[PDB]
RNA sequence: CGGUAUCUAACCAGAAAGCCACGGCUAACUACGUGCCAGCAGCCGCGGUAAUACGUAGGUGGCAAGCGUUGUCCGGAUUUAUUGGGCGUAAAGCGCGCGCAGGCGGUCUUUUAAGUCUGAUGUGAAAGCCCCCGGCUUAACCGGGGAGGGUCAUUGGAAACUGGAAGACUGGAGUGCAGAAGAGGAGAGUGGAAUUCCACGUGUAGCGGUGAAAUGCGUAGAUAUGUGGAGGAACACCAGUGGCGAAGGCGACUCUCUGGUCUGUAACUGACGCUGAGGCGCGAAAGCGUGGGGAGCAAACAGGAUUAGAUACCCUGGUAGUCCACGCCGUAAACGAUGAGUGCUAAGUGUUAGGGGGUUUCCGCCCCUUAGUGCUGCAGCUAACGCAUUAAGCACUCCGCCUGGGGAGUACGACCGCAAGGUUGAAACUCAAAGGAAUUGACGGGGGCCCGCACAAGCGGUGGAGCAUGUGGUUUAAUUCGAAGCAACGCGAAGAACCUUACCAGGUCUUGACAUCCUUUGACCACUCUGGAGACAGAGCUUUCCCGGGACAAAGUGACAGGUGGUGCAUGGUUGUCGUCAGCUCGUGUCGUGAGAUGUUGGGUUAAGUCCCGCAACGAGCGCAACCCUUGAUUUUAGUUGCCAGCAUUUAGUUGGGCACUCUAAAGUGACUGCCGGUGCAAGCCGGAGGAAGGUGGGGAUGACGUCAAAUCAUCAUGCCCCUUAUGACCUGGGCUACACACGUGCUACAAUGGAUGGUACAAAGGGUCGCGAAGCCGCGAGGUGGAGCCAAUCCCAUAAAACCAUUCUCAGUUCGGAUUGUAGGCUGCAACUCGCCUACAUGAAGCCGGAAUCGCUAGUAAUCGUGGAUCAGCAUGCCACGGUGAAUACGU
């Protein structure tokens, strides 16, 4: 059986999606250069904990905000490093752009950030078992009702591959009042390729 | 022996370390090579392009002048069990009795001293094991002393136990006396139902048989029916986990001859007993010999059916046999799968044959007791099932039997038999299992409830024809690759003329078509001409960078790039399917040696493990339901590009005017078993009112743990393997569109509810800026010119078609059907031959409802008719959406 995807079923419905501008005739003019804009944030801020970007366009002007948990890294006592974006985005956007940095209390509830840091763990050898419930603790102790993660692929060097998941709490998934997060990550290891899978029943 | 052992003097770290294992058993793990090959192995078993198990290295672990392998013996092996096992179902109680030898044997007294216990003497050599000392520089090794070792011989004691002898007793055993029950056995005779045959009345056409039939019997008169005769076998009701017997076994009645058992008494004898190898007898059914008998039944056999076949089951017949006398045979799931004797160890309750006591006149009820026969259950036992005073519990005596499976109850030998065969009973070889009980699933041509267009009741199709399209096969330079029952086959492909394109032919390039870091200029190009099929080769105009920075470009080098090359059985992600089926688990507790179980079962109800009640369980999670969208009714807000009530005007809701009504979209109401009646205890069920809507209203989105090593390395990503002057890169042309054929999915028809001609009405949902494109004019037509308005509730696409109204055709391969083809055109595109769509004229094919088989659908559904959109320069009979008209049937499982 295949679940459907459930940040996917909740769009417009108790959420809203990411990137909010309209245009016509500039639609997928303005849409590709989105898709360009979170390629570069996803590369230079790979170790700072980012997990929600959004786009605010308005009269060719590019507002963007970062949702960050440590934003120690990307803004503080260096303030040298948030510029050097506006001067490596005025390239390729070619308009001006302006950066915000928000602060994500309690990490351990957004389901972007557990997702890496299970990952990490694996290819740095650590057993599949063990990094997964060290999570669902950690994340237990900040106020969701519910988690279940699972990590599938060459498991623990293992030639045949299969699904591993622990869950306690409260996970309703056909719930639409739910609000639940979700992320994807991949987890590069020298035996194979292998995908972790997160989702968060919040507080509210 | 022999200048041997042994001392002291000096020089030298210098001459002196190998063997086996490293998955578990079992102490010790990583790389490379190989790829079910080479090979390893005591057992389990490792090796099929990431091997801690094969080969070699590095490291480690056991020992060490060694270390491994083989052979033999003991141990582990309680696996011959005296110490120290067993026989209900795992191997293992003879089929049962009578009994010689042997083994074992109630209570007391006296005696004896064979067994039993004990002392002394003689001996059990030396060496060896063991204990205490001593010598070799230690040890091994060697001495001194001691100990142990016997069913040993002579002799002296003890008398409890076994044995011997002499007596005594009665709880064992047996006799006597008084009763009782019984299909216990052998012999002789008799009875009544019923079947068959025979003879004679009555009578007419079938009888008999099967899931259906047929063979068979009958007009030569059957079946049926009434009367009489002959003969053989078994004994209806009674009849009962009732009775009798050692077992096999014994069921009509009477008599004769016979065996055993139970109860009561306490007269009698006084241990006279239990088991019992060899031996001797009995012993279901079938079978054998001799002489009878033969009604039903029936192996063999014959015929008829069934079946792909049917030496069978089913039907019609039928011989030995079954019955009797005598003589053999000697087996059985001969079973309670449980040897015989004896004693002890809770209860509850039926029944057979007796005895005693209390109530009562009897009857009857109750209590106690003996011997049998059943059920339920404690302790105890058991692997479990289960047994449990009729033990598989606790004990003693005697007999029989067993020691992994097959070979095999076979072979040879012997005894027995008339024969068939019986009894006794191996080995070579081969395997690492065979087996008992119980648990979770799955399965059933087992059983009980249920659900789905599953069947049934209907309607319309496919399979027959022409064309469209995908696939197989085949042909081709190539016909690029993938999917393969449901769950590939108008599928990836929501658009193959070049591109796409991944394939082929020819022509070309090697830091490269695409990114990073090198170094000099900084713009670099673009264009024109020539050879050009083009890619590309040779010349000129210019290359203006901006601000020592930069991105690209010029130039050659490297690191490098590039693969739609392989493995979907190395993977991530994504999807199908069972299935929107109602299930799948967990925490704590409890039961079981254990795997497991309970919750989740039982009685109702529901669409639903949805809910209620009960319950050794109490709760929870993912699923169901609800929360989301849409349609159906309504209130407030708002009148523009929408609408026109009431108006004046216009060819026309037009213009002026107004949101009255529709309308659009934001917020709300509304449906929640809410209410009433009956029923039930409760869940709930049936009906009714109100309402637009009533029982999750209609339809969507939503797809649990998992199964198919299901599909995708070709959307993307990615381990390993492979290629790299090519398996990478550019260009033209061709091909993916072939064609004797087979299959799947569709479109159009085979006409009169129809074809043709003329007039006219009624929609919803969408698209439009390098776009939609009107009026007007032209052409028979596809189309051309033209440019209005529209960045859109405004303008365009855009006249909806079936339907309705008139005329004509008159049942024909036609005025049906349109394939096919010749000519002449239009449109896109640089280009329409391979290979596009549309128009005009002419040609006019198969086809007159489709075999076997098979598919869809339960109401605005099927059926039928039009419309729009994605991909798109052009091209859809495919796909995804919209509306018009609008059925039949559902007894039922
Ligand atoms: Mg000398
Ligand atoms: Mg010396
Ligand atoms: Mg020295
Ligand atoms: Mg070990
Ligand atoms: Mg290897
Ligand atoms: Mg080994
Ligand atoms: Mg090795
Ligand atoms: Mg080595
Ligand atoms: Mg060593
Ligand atoms: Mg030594
Ligand atoms: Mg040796
Ligand atoms: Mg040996
Ligand atoms: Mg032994
Ligand atoms: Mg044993
Ligand atoms: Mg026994
Ligand atoms: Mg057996
Ligand atoms: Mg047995
Ligand atoms: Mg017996
Ligand atoms: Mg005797
Ligand atoms: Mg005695
Ligand atoms: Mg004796
Ligand atoms: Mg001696
Ligand atoms: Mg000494
Ligand atoms: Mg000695
Ligand atoms: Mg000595
Ligand atoms: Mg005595
Ligand atoms: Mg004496
Ligand atoms: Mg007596
Ligand atoms: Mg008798
Ligand atoms: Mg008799
Ligand atoms: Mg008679
Ligand atoms: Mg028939
Ligand atoms: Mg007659
Ligand atoms: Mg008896
Ligand atoms: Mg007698
Ligand atoms: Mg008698
Ligand atoms: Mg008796
Ligand atoms: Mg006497
Ligand atoms: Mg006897
Ligand atoms: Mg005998
Ligand atoms: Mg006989
Ligand atoms: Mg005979
Ligand atoms: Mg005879
Ligand atoms: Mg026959
Ligand atoms: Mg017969
Ligand atoms: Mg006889
Ligand atoms: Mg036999
Ligand atoms: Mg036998
Ligand atoms: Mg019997
Ligand atoms: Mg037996
Ligand atoms: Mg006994
Ligand atoms: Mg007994
Ligand atoms: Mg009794
Ligand atoms: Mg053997
Ligand atoms: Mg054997
Ligand atoms: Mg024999
Ligand atoms: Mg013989
Ligand atoms: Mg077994
Ligand atoms: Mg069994
Ligand atoms: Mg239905
Ligand atoms: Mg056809
Ligand atoms: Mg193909
Ligand atoms: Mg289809
Ligand atoms: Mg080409
Ligand atoms: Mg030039
Ligand atoms: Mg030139
Ligand atoms: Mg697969
Ligand atoms: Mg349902
Ligand atoms: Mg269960
Ligand atoms: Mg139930
Ligand atoms: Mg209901
Ligand atoms: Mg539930
Ligand atoms: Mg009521
Ligand atoms: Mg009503
Ligand atoms: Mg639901
Ligand atoms: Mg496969
Ligand atoms: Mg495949
Ligand atoms: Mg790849
Ligand atoms: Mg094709
Ligand atoms: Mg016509
Ligand atoms: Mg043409
Ligand atoms: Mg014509
Ligand atoms: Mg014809
Ligand atoms: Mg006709
Ligand atoms: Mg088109």
């Amino acid at each position: 059986g295949q679940k459907v995807h459930p940040i996917g079923m909740r769009i417009g419905v108790i959420r809203d999606w990411d990137s909010k501008w309209y245009a016509e005739k500039d639609y997928a003019d303005f849409l590709h250069e989105d898709l360009r804009i979170r390629d570069y944030v996803a590369k230079r801020l790979s170790d700072a904990s980012v997990s929600r970007v959004e786009i605010e366009r308005a009269a060719n002007r590019v507002n963007i905000t970062i949702h960050t948990a440590k934003p120690g890294m990307v803004i503080g006592k260096g303030g040298s490093e948030v510029e050097a974006l506006r001067k490596n985005l005025n390239e390729l956007t070619q308009k001006r752009v302006h950066i915000n940095i928000v602060e994500i209390k309690r990490a351990d509830l957004d389901a972007k950030l557990v997702a890496e840091n299970i990952a990490r763990q694996l290819e740095g050898r650590v057993s599949f078992r063990r990094a997964q419930k060290q999570a669902i603790q950690r994340t237990m102790r900040a106020g969701a009702k519910g988690i279940k993660t699972q990590v599938s692929g060459r498991l623990g060097g293992a030639d045949i591959a299969r699904a591993e998941h622990y869950s306690e709490g409260t996970v309703p998934l056909h719930t639409l009042r739910a609000d639940i997060d979700y992320a994807w990550e991949e987890a590069d290891t020298t035996y194979g390729k292998l995908g972790v899978k997160v989702w968060i029943y919040r507080g509210e």
